[PDB]
């Protein structure tokens, strides 16, 4: 019938139009969210907005996915059990460049623009960098206009909100979804089986499973826009549920659906049989929704490689190429070479890890149980892989052990990354020296074994959300020099790096910190009622609380730096507002009682009237995106000070450096490679090597003789113990001081030394604003390489085979 | 700020722009939706257009309730258990007069409405008639301008879908929310706790109900449209959640989740503790709105502003949760909350046997309420005091009246509760309403007579003429026009057309359009030849001994032996219809639904009947099929034992759609009878007094057995397996039932119903004579519209006018 061709989206975002949003507000307020203006609440005028902005990204979402579908170009899915989405509302005006108009539509309309953007909830489907990565890279993907799908899972109470009550960080419930997300569209329409338990029949034509338990996974769908190039893309997202049943004789399986159920419920954490189930649960609704969408296109899978990419954010899901395997070899009915062929050359593997210990292993008995087929599937792959190895190397007996997936012991255990390496095409650190000791240590023996498999792609930041979005006064003035275009092309911020000299932009640089720190000192006050000196050096630390993170070297250095505002208290120092966040881990009885020493450090350095503001000690509240975009392009300076080797990458230090901190650090992660960027000249790089780590192991660390050299260090240690900072409770410090001095597996005590004396270079600098400011813009200017738009441009053409495209779609 | 005054509703659609219902449509298919026409299925199609008729919708719905909170006018709340909704879409159209601008708009489109007005699922919300008539009540209380709250629960798989395999009742989930209801608005934001359990502490000011178990109660909105007149009410019904709270152990945390999910997962049809739990869920969440909704303050003008009514027993907690909220929150007096409570509440009784009122065992209110014991307690105290005062050493009529009732348990009989803490207790026919004052109620009688009152039932005429029978209510507007819809008295007007011969065949002309389109539905599934000009002989009624389709069986048998026996016979054709569901748990339902089946298995294979008869179970009776049905009906089966029915509600949808009623003097037969003239009217078999007199002298199946020959081979024929030729005994129950355990004379019935059967195709015979009767039925009919019915509880109980008057949206 061509009258249905008068079902188009031919005219229905007609214009981007301060007229039409208004009229739209209106539409979605009564009749989407059935309210008026007499019992509409800020949480339903910032829905209403939301819908508003909805419609535009829908109908580009349309065009996009009917552009691939006539287009047919090769897919690429990322997937990974975490999505650190953040905000959605100002992400997508910015993208869709709706930002004036929203804000002159709500404003008209007698509203705050702003009143109502603070309402929407950080997405509760994500935790830390790895999440937050996911996130870039989507946008990223979007950009650079490739067919690109993250799937994950749907929690609903994400992880935990953290309060800090009495200096004590308790984690509430992070209900996220109490009133609903805007952002996402239920597909009951999509409903899929997933099975569990039950048992392999081997009878006849091959293998079947059965007797299984079934949950059912349902997709919601959320459009992730490209930067004003009209292409939305596609996050699906799988929520569990039970199915419906009414032989009769007993309800006792009420477990079932409640064990069911919260496969979605919530984010982790070692290996619960939950987090199992999480991680099957999704790539197994994840491959029949890709095999699908291959299968409808105008069976034969030698095509199959050439229109599927797989990626494996770490290895939550590896069980991908088992599953995989299981359809093309149990149900499409292909044979073992050929499906493992067509597995190897779709999926391919990214490690975040630099220490073998964090590495996923499950023990042989939990897969055996819920996984029974997947477990044989399993153990054939390491048959004939084990076989290759023993061809490429005959005789050495000592690699087939090493390399097994299986890894024997008390607890038969399948080590999950060694499955990821073997039917992987690709497999990719996430930072030059991070991807180098993979080659040289973790996975040397797969890297001899297959030495081109091994590949790098330094991790990366969206300048969208990360420069545009956060910090619109530094993308103001950029703009000014050399145009909006580096937004897309963050390698032309080195046009930069000729008015370093140039009078006007230092000040134009300088002056928009000075109002990133006058806004950030206001909201301070405005909500949790805590004083801010607005000139003092802003001295920021976020990361997760953790012993090699190093928070504890920082609480160190604060001490020092008060101390000698009691020893010496009319010398002038460099004033500081020093400040800590980020998350502990329930069980981690380590970082709680870190948080207790930094907020204790505060209480008594806050309201000591001899320091005045000279020095302040603030811990960051409930560390997120939405806070990370607030407090970041407030920073002077970032600290990286984790022990070399111990962080594989790292994304923050980007944040930092692309909006005006200079950076303290160790020689580490992507550190490295910012320096290398930078030029040593223009960071702030110290303490111990890699090189000097194996050094001290191997002649054993003794922490006892710093104690010993440096005054300093005994005479903090000694507060510490006698309980100058707990006064109500002297001994409350011990099993810290205990750590530090006797089993400190991350050398505190050592980096001491060559790290106060680093700090007082950074405070002599800021002394001096105009030469502060120039090392920043060489900061800036040359902060292209670490945008996601060059990260996934590697990834486009060294992983997947696909060509990036910056070019806008018609319509709408 | 003035700038706010710029959030409003002036700026929607307008309005039958079949321009703009085109554009609407495309709005909610690709934005509401998501979807494009590449993907689209029907179903998707059927959200789109739903959407854009709900935009206009819910646009009357805003104002319907700015102008309530201007007005501050006298709000009326009806408490049921059960809403059978039925489908929402064309009663929307019709209501809104959108109908021809969205068939002009779906049809510009390349799409078909009819097609898409199939794929909406009946709301799973209701079982039979109590749930009808709440849905038909809804309808009037907004064309007839009252201010009107429907409150209920949301059942998530409603009450089972019926499937017939190998002719057994199947009952399948009814997850008619699978894809999400369109009509529906979630309300996480007026979520309310609902308390259970836990126990009772005195302090010195008042009672506290503390240590207790929580669930909440969170509302879907659903607007309820007046016939064109723009008032939008809202229907409110409630869905459980249990809390969240994530130190352990232990989780049985888990059973509390789902013993408090259960609450709103399935509807009734053990004595179970969950059933009480779904009564005070929805009583205590329902009453907090109301209260709410009174103070955005002194009580005194409560019973002026606020109605109660109670459909049954099902929602008498209402009463007790009232006093507590008054006495224990509210802080008034016992006497003060009393009199407020005593007035704000209205009942109604829809039942005829003694043992059919609702009791609930003592142990279990001091287990689940505790509080609200006491306050029952307190209530049977003062109440017993006052029949000691007003009959003076009178201890027999004491432990009568009691709401404690005795016997190896303690039960509290919550009728007698809710005569007490009403005003008003109205039955739901004459006949009823007599026998409440006459012999089940009359020591509450002679106490309070001014008390009882009655209230016939009523159907809606929007529903049950407008929508589901277009071409008899184009005919009759084309005499009388359209003000009838709103009026259904004016149909008495029809009087003046029984001789006139062009509207005599126009009637019969629409009828037999209505039977060659439901023979098409039926010639699909079923597949077996519908001759279309068979009589078509229906009965839909809950499948019950006492409902008795048994009797139906029965004459369905002597006509097929008949024509057996004497093939060369003339004999008017017959396709016999019956439905009706089982209740699970009920044995005899459901072999009596296998015999029905049985019957249509050999009948329906006869070479030698031909076409002459046909036997059919539809399944799944329910309001969609219910509306295919009806219009096509000649003959409308109403043949429960006499005094058994209180009314009967389907009874007044066949008169309306053209059938001629056989049945007997009960229930709403006897003001059908009336209203029409007996002669209009096929009654047969024992009246009410005929029934008392066989209990007197007892009832032996016998000698009705052995006075009648036919009677005897058909139950030979039973017996011997003859409908069941592999299972001879498979009817054995049924046999043994109607021989020696009948409670309720079929075999008494039989030869009268038969013959009368006889007149029935006699007349049928002659079709000029056939349709005068038709239109008699027909044009006599008004009485029984919903709105007779709600105006005399505007007037007579609730005390608020009901107005015709239109409403306007800018
Ligand atoms: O066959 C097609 N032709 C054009 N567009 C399609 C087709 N199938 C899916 N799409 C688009 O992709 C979306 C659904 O994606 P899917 O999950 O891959 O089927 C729809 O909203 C369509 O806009
Ligand atoms: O104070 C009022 N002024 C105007 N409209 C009101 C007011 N209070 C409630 N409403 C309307 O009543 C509707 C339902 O609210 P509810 O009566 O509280 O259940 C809302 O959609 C409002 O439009």
């Amino acid at each position: 019938q061509e009258k249905r061709k008068q079902i188009s989206v031919r005219g229905l975002a007609g214009v981007e139009n301060v007229t039409e949003l208004k009229k739209n507000f209106n539409r979605h307020l009564h009749f989407t969210l059935v309210k008026d203006r007499n019992v509409a609440t800020p949480r339903d005028y910032y829905f209403a907005l939301a819908h508003t902005v909805r419609d535009h990204l829908v109908g580009r979402w349309i065009r996009t996915q009917q552009h691939y579908y006539e287009k047919d170009p090769k897919r690429i899915y990322y997937l990974s059990l975490e999505f650190y989405m953040g905000r959605t509302l100002q992400n997508t005006m910015v993208n869709l460049a709706l930002e004036n108009a929203c804000d002159e539509a709500t404003y008209q309309l007698g509203l705050d623009m702003e009143e109502l953007e603070e309402i929407e909830e950080d997405a509760g489907l994500g935790n830390g960098g790895l999440g937050r990565l996911a996130a870039c890279f989507l946008d990223s993907m979007a950009t650079l206009g490739l067919a690109a799908y993250g799937y994950g899972i749907r929690y609903e109470f994400g992880i935990f909100n953290q309060k800090i009550c009495g200096g004590w960080q308790m984690e509430e419930a992070d209900d996220w979804l109490r009133y609903g997300n805007p952002w996402e569209k239920a597909r009951p329409e999509f409903t899929l089986p997933v099975h569990f338990y039950g048992r392999v029949e081997h009878t006849s034509q091959g293998a079947k499973w059965v007797d299984t338990q079934v949950v059912l996974a349902m997709p919601y769908d959320t459009p992730v826009p490209g930067y004003r190039n009209n292409v939305v893309n596609t996050m699906r997202l799988w929520s569990a549920k039970a199915p419906n049943d009414f032989v009769g004789g007993y309800i006792q399986a009420v477990l079932d659906r409640n064990l069911a159920e919260n496969i979605s419920r919530v984010l982790y954490p070692e290996g619960k049989e939950l987090r199992l189930k999480q991680e099957y649960f999704v790539v197994a609704a994840t491959l029949q929704d890709i095999i699908r969408r291959f299968k409808s296109s105008k069976t034969n899978f030698d095509a199959f490689p050439d229109k599927v990419a797989i990626q494996l954010n770490d290895t939550h899901p590896s069980l991908a190429i088992p599953e995989l395997m299981r359809v093309l070899v149990d149900l499409e009915r292909l044979d073992w070479d050929k499906a493992w062929e067509v597995t190897v050359k779709t999926c391919a593997y990214t490690n975040h890890t630099v220490i073998p210990e964090a590495l996923e292993r499950w023990p042989v008995h939990l897969l055996e149980t819920l996984l029974p087929r997947h477990l044989q599937i399993i153990y054939e792959i390491n048959q004939r892989f084990l076989n290759r190895v023993a061809a490429a190397f005959p005789g050495d007996v000592d690699r087939l052990r090493r390399m097994s997936l299986v890894e024997e012991g008390a607890v038969k255990r399948i080590n999950m990354a060694h499955l990821c390496i073997a039917g992987s095409h690709a497999v990719n650190g996430v930072a030059r020296i991070h991807s180098e000791i993979l080659k040289k240590t973790i996975f040397k023996d797969f890297y001899e074994l297959e030495p081109h498999k091994f590949q790098n792609k330094t991790n990366g930041i969206t300048p969208r959300r990360w420069l545009v979005l956060c910090n619109p006064g530094l993308a103001e003035i950029i703009a000014e020099r050399i145009g909006e275009e580096y937004i897309s092309d963050l390698d032309q911020l080195r046009k930069l790096l000729s008015y370093v000299d140039d009078e006007a932009f230092i000040r134009d640089v300088a002056k928009v910190k000075q109002e990133n720190k006058l806004k950030f000192a206001a909201y301070l006050e405005r909500e949790y009622k805590v004083h801010i000196n607005p000139n003092s050096l802003f001295d920021v630390q976020v990361k997760r609380i953790h012993e090699y993170k190093r928070q504890l070297l920082n609480c160190l250095h604060v001490i020092t730096l008060y101390n000698r505002i009691k020893k010496e208290p009319n010398k002038f120092v460099v004033p500081r507002t020093v400040m800590i966040g980020g998350k502990a881990a329930p069980g981690y009885h380590m970082a709680k009682m870190i948080i207790k020493l930094i907020t204790a450090i505060g209480d008594v350095v806050n309201h000591d009237p001899v320091v005045g503001d000279r020095l302040r000690v603030i811990f960051l509240e409930n560390y997120r995106v939405s806070l990370a975009e607030k407090v970041i392009p407030a920073a002077d300076l970032s600290e990286q000070i984790s022990t070399a080797g111990t962080e594989a990458s790292g994304t923050g230090n980007m944040k930092f450096m692309l909006n005006g901190a200079l950076t303290i650090g160790t020689m580490d992660g992507a550190n490295v490679e910012m320096a290398e960027e930078a030029g040593e000249e223009n960071f702030f790089i110290f303490g111990m090597r890699v090189e000097d780590v194996d050094r001290l192991d191997q002649r054993g660390y003794n922490a006892q003789e710093y104690y010993d050299r440096i005054p300093e260090l005994r005479q903090i240690i000694e507060q510490l113990s006698s309980g100058f900072f707990s006064p109500k409770q002297p001994d409350l410090f011990k099993d810290i001081v205990n750590m530090l001095m006797h089993h400190d597996r991350f050398k505190v005590f050592a980096d001491y030394e060559e790290y106060v004396k680093c700090q007082e270079r950074v405070s002599a600098l800021y002394k001096n604003p105009r030469e502060w400011t120039r090392m920043v813009i060489r900061n800036i200017a040359t902060s292209g390489k670490f945008s996601s738009d060059r990260t996934i441009a590697q990834y486009a053409r060294e992983i997947w085979g696909v060509e990036p495209s910056r070019q806008r779609l018609p319509a709408p």
